[PDB]
C-alpha cells in the first residue's frame, strides 16, 4: 500500500488511552503482582519451571473508531504505574540486617513496552534448550541446541495474554515494521530498581519517513512487560513483582493506496 | 474553557516562593524529619504499619492574588533543602566496621514534586491489598486483590497533608491535566543518595500548546515527597528521613473564555 | 580511490539484513552459546587454556549484487543484541543467592562489539600476560615478548575466519580500518549487571566526516561481533561464558570511484 | 537598573586563585584531613570536635576599582586540585584483604562552588537539633526539633573560612539572586569518587536576562567544598579527606543606575 | 603571539599517529604493563614507595615538519586504549572470586588521562602524604611540607621524561596550561568495574573558545596519557597496577603568528 495524505479537521484524530496489567503468574487468590516462589533445578537437563513461576508478556488488543483510510499512532505517554508500592518494607520480607527494614523489592527487572497496527512478532530464544516449558504457555517448539543463540523455526505473534512468556521470546528484529518497541533488561540479584515517572515526557512513533504505525482492521496493539525485580520472603524464598503500565497514543486518519 | 492570550503590562506577573516540610511519620517530640523505626510484619497476611512509620505525601495550597483572567504557572526552580545533613555520621548510628564511622543515610528513596491549578489526582496501589493501613491516614479503601495492580475504584484528590501514605498512592496519569509531575523511586537497601543542589536551573510548565497550569480560584497547589533514604540506628533498627523541598514558580495573567 | 558521485534510480540501493551467532567455545552438544568452564593456572607461565574455553570474534563476509566502478557503499546500521531475556531463567541449576532463593543471574564481564566494513576487520594483538599457550585451532599473536603486554607491532591480523581469533588476544587495530566502523564496550568486574536495551527505532550513520560509508571490495560486505554477556554460575560455582546473537541490518547505495 | 556592557580592551579583567579544603587540620601533619570520626552514643549527647568537622571555604578577592560601573562575573573554570593524590594506596592504609593494597578514599562525598558578588547566603539545617556544636564553630542558634526540616530563624552570610560547618549550612534557595551556585551530595559508606579534569570547560555564569552576578563594592565572592571521601587508617578509624579548588573568572564592566 | 591567517594547500595540513606506552613500573622481565605488588607503610612517616611499585605519566614529544613566522596548530584528535579485551583473562594466576568460580578480574581505581600540546605538559604537585620519601630514580615534589597535601605552589615541573614522574603526586596546572588541552578521569573505590570504549568515529576538536587549536612551540608537539586501569589481583591475593597502551592521532594545519 502507498501512504498518501493525513486528514485534517477536528474529527480526523483519536486517542487511546489505558493501562495493561502485568502478568507475573499470580500463583494463588492473594497473589496477583506475584510470580510463584523460585526453584532451582537439581540438574541443568531437568529445568522444568511452573506457569504460574512464569512472568509472561501483557497484550491489549483496542478497537478503534470504525472507519481507504486508516487510523496511524502518532505519539505515546507511558508510565509504570504504583512505583511507590516499592516503599513497603514492612511486610514479612527478610530484614537486611538484624533489627532492619526488609529487604526491598530489587534484581533481574525487564520493562519493555511497544505501540502496534498488529500484533508484535516474536522471536523465540532459550538459555537452555533442554527446559521443558509447561502446559499452558506458548514457548518454542522442537527446540534444538541452536535454539540457544538462534533458530528461525522460533516465530510467534504475540496475539494472547498469560501465555509467551517472557525469558523464551524478544521481539523479532527480522520483522516489527509496523510496531515501534522499546525494552531494557537490567541483570543481577542486587539491581535496584531505578523508576521514573512523569506527565511531561512524550515519545514520537513516526519513523524515518514520517509514518507512525498503521492499524490493520482498526486495531491498536499494545503489549508490555513490567518485572520490576524479586521480592525476598521472610525465609529466602523469592517472588517476581510486577506493576501496571499506562498508555496513552495520539492517532490521526492516513490515507493509503 | 478556550485558552486566549497573555495579558502584559507592570502588572501581569507574579511569583510564588516557598518550601514544603517533609511528612516522614515524626514518632515523638525530637524527631522531626524521621519514621519510627520499622517493623516487619510476622505473616504477610497480618502487615499493619503504625501511622508514625509511614511517610506521606506533602502538599500546599498557595492563594495567589485576586482576579475572565487565570493565572498560569510558567516556570519552576526547586530544589532539596539541608542535603549536607547527610555528612552527620557521628552520633546514634552503626559502624560501618570496627572503629569505623557510623553508616550514612541510604537505601530505598523517593523524590518527587508538582505543580497544578488545582489538587494532584492519586490512583491507589498497594503492594499487599492485606495490608491493614492505620486510622488517621487516607488509603486504598475496599481493597481486593486486583488492588495489586490496578483497582480504578481508588481515586483520590492529594488535598490534605500529612495523611496520604507515599507506599499506597501515585499520581494518577489517566488525570492530572493541569498538573506537571516529575518523580523517580530508587529501590534497594544500600543505594546512595546522590542530591544536586544549583539556583541555575529552571523547568519550564507549558504543555506542547504552550499553556502552562492554569490556577482555578486563585489557588497554586504544590506536592512534593523526599524521602532520602533510611537512617540506621545502633541496633539496626532503620527509620525513614526526609528533607524539605523548596519551590519557585513564575506565573502570568491568561485570558480565558 | 578517488569517490566519485552516488548512483540514484531505483536499481542503486540494496540492504542486509543477517544474524551472527556467537562463538563461546560450544563445549559439548548441549552447549552452544556457553563456554566451557573457567580453570585458573596457579602461574602466569602456566596459563594454557583449552579452546573451548575461549570466546571468539564472530564474522561473516556477506556477498553483494555484483557490480561491473561503481562499488557498494554502506550507509546506516541498524543493530540489535537478540535473545536478552534469556537471562531472566534463574531456574536452570544455578547457585541459590543465598539460602531458598533464586540462582545468581548471568554477570560479570562483559564485551559488546560489533563492525561494518568494506573488507575485513584489521586487528592489533594485546596481551594480558605474553606467556599465555593459545590452543591449537585458534589464531593467535606469534612470537609473543613482554612488549606484547603492552603494545608489539609485529602482531597484525585480519579477522577472516569465524570462531578462530579469542577475543581476549586481539582487537581493531586503531592504526588502520580506514574502511571500517567499530564500536565496542567492555564492562568488567565480577558482579556488573548486564544492561542490555532493544529497540527497532535506532539507527547508526555509516558515514565518515567526508560523507562516504565503507566501500565493499570484491561486493563483499564484511560483519563482526561479539556478544559476551557475562557469567553463568552453575550449582558448583564453576562459571562459563554465555554470548548472544547480533541482528544486522545494513543498507547501501552505489556509488561510482575513479 | 542594569544598563549597556562597557567595551574596550580595558573592559574585562580576570580572577584566578585557588580555594585550600578546611577539614579539621587535627595535628600539624594532616592538613587537608579532618580528626578521626566518633560516633556519639546518643542525639542528644552528639558534640562533635571542631577538629573533625569540615567547614566551607571562602575568599572574597577585591577587584580593580571602579567609581556607576559594577564588575560582571560571565564565565567560570573551576577543577579540584590533586585528584591523583587517591592512587596513594601504600600509606598506613587498612588492607582491603590479606595482601591487598589500601581501602581507597571513599564514602560520602560533598562538591560545591559559588561564585558572587556579594557573601554566600546560608540556610541552617540540621541532621539532629540537639548537637552540640563546638567553641570556634558558626552554627545555627536556638536551633529546635523543627530545625531538623526548616527553621526559617537560621540565616547566614559565608563570610569567614574555617567556620562554618558544612554538615549544618547549605545555600540558602529562598536568596542568593547575586550568585551562581552548584552542588553534589554523593552519599554511601563505600560509593567511589568520580573526579574529572580538564582545561576545555567554561560554565557561563548569565542569568536568563543576560546578566552574570555583580560585584557590590568590587569584590568577587568564591566559595567551596571538597570533601573527597573518607580515608580509612590500618585500625579502621576513618577521617575526611578534603582538595583544594582552582577558579579561574572572567568580567567585564556594566553600566548600573 | 597575536595568531593571524591559517594556510591553506595540500601543503598546509600534517598528521601525527602514534601509540605511548604505559609505565606501571615493570618490576621484572615477565611484567612489562604491571607494577610490584602494592605493599603498605605501617605509619605515613615511613611511606617509602619504590619505583616500581608508583606509576608514573607517558610522554612523547613529536617532531612536526620543519616551518621557519607560521608554526603547526593541533585541530583535532582521535585517542583509543588499545587492548581492551585483555581484561577478559581471567583464567592466569588470578584469587577465584568463590570456590570454583573464574579469576577476579582487573578492577579498583583507575585514572584516564589524555593532553596534547604545543609545549610540555605543566605539572602541579600534590601530595597524599607530605612525608612520603619517594624513590631514587623519580622526580618528585621537592621540599615537601604540610601544606603539599592540599596547595604548595613551590611545586611547579613540565612533564618532559618518560618513566619519571609518579601519577600519584602530580596532577595538570590548571593555573598554566594555556597551550594544551587535557582531560581525565579518577574513578576511585577497590571494587570499580572498568568501563571501556573503544570506536574508529569519535573526534576530539582542540580549538579554544577563540578558534585556536595547540601551538607547536619549534615545532613539537607534546602527547601525554595515564591509564591505570585498576589493580589485578593474583592468586595470592597482592595487588598490582595494570595499565595499557593509548594511540593518537592529531590532524595539524599551519598557521601564520607575529
Ligand atoms: C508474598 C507471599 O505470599 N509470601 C509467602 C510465600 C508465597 O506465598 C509462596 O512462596 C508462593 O510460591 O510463601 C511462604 O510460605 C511457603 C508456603 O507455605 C513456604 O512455607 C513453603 O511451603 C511449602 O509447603 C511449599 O510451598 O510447598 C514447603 C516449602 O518448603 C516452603 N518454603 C520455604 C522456603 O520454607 C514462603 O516463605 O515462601 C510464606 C510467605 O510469606
Ligand atoms: C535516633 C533515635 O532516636 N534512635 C533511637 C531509636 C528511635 O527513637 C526509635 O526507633 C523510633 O521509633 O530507638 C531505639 O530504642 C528503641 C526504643 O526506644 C528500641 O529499644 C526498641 O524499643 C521498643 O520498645 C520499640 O518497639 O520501640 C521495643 C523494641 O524491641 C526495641 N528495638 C530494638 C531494636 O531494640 C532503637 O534502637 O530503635 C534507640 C535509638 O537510640
Ligand atoms: C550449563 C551446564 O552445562 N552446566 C554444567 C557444567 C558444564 O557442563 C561444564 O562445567 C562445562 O565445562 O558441568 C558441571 O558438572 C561438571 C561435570 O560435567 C563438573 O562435575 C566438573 O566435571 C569435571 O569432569 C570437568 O572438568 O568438567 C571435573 C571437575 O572437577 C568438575 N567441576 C566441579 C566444579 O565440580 C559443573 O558444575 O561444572 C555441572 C553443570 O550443571
Ligand atoms: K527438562
Ligand atoms: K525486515
Ligand atoms: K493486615
Ligand atoms: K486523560
Ligand atoms: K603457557
Ligand atoms: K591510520
Ligand atoms: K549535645
Ligand atoms: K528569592
Ligand atoms: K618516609
Ligand atoms: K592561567
Amino acid at each position: 500500500v502507498e501512504v498518501l495524505e493525513v486528514k485534517t479537521g477536528v474529527d480526523s484524530i483519536t486517542e487511546v488511552e489505558c493501562f495493561l496489567t502485568p502478568e507475573m503468574g499470580d500463583p494463588d487468590e492473594h497473589l496477583r503482582g506475584f510470580s510463584k516462589s523460585i526453584s532451582i533445578s537439581d540438574t541443568f537437563e531437568s529445568d522444568s519451571p511452573n506457569k504460574d513461576m512464569l512472568p509472561c508478556y501483557s497484550v491489549a488488543r483496542i478497537p478503534l473508531p470504525n472507519l481507504i483510510l486508516m487510523w496511524e499512532a502518532v505519539t505515546l505517554k507511558t508510565e509504570v504505574i504504583g512505583v511507590t508500592t516499592l516503599m513497603n518494607v514492612h511486610s514479612n520480607g527478610q530484614a537486611t540486617h538484624d533489627n532492619g527494614a526488609a529487604k526491598p523489592v530489587q534484581g533481574t527487572s525487564f520493562h519493555f513496552f511497544s505501540v502496534g497496527g498488529e500484533a508484535l512478532e516474536l522471536q523465540g530464544v532459550v538459555f537452555n534448550y533442554r527446559t521443558t516449558y509447561p502446559d499452558g504457555t506458548i514457548f518454542p517448539k522442537n527446540a534444538t541446541v541452536q535454539s540457544q543463540v538462534m533458530n528461525t523455526e522460533h516465530k510467534a505473534y504475540l496475539d494472547k495474554n498469560k501465555a509467551y512468556p517472557v525469558e523464551c521470546w524478544v521481539p523479532d528484529p527480522t520483522r516489527n515494521e509496523n510496531t515501534r518497541y522499546f525494552g531494557t533488561l537490567t541483570g543481577g540479584e542486587n539491581v535496584p530498581p531505578v523508576l521514573h515517572i512523569t506527565n511531561t515526557a512524550t515519545t514520537v512513533l513516526l519513523d524515518e519517513f514520517g509514518v507512525g504505525p498503521l492499524c490493520k482492521g482498526d486495531n491498536l496493539y499494545l503489549s508490555a512487560v513490567d518485572v520490576c525485580g524479586m521480592f525476598t520472603n521472610r525465609s529466602g524464598s523469592q517472588q517476581w513483582r510486577g506493576l501496571s503500565r499506562y498508555f496513552k497514543v495520539q492517532l490521526r486518519k492516513r490515507r493509503v493506496k
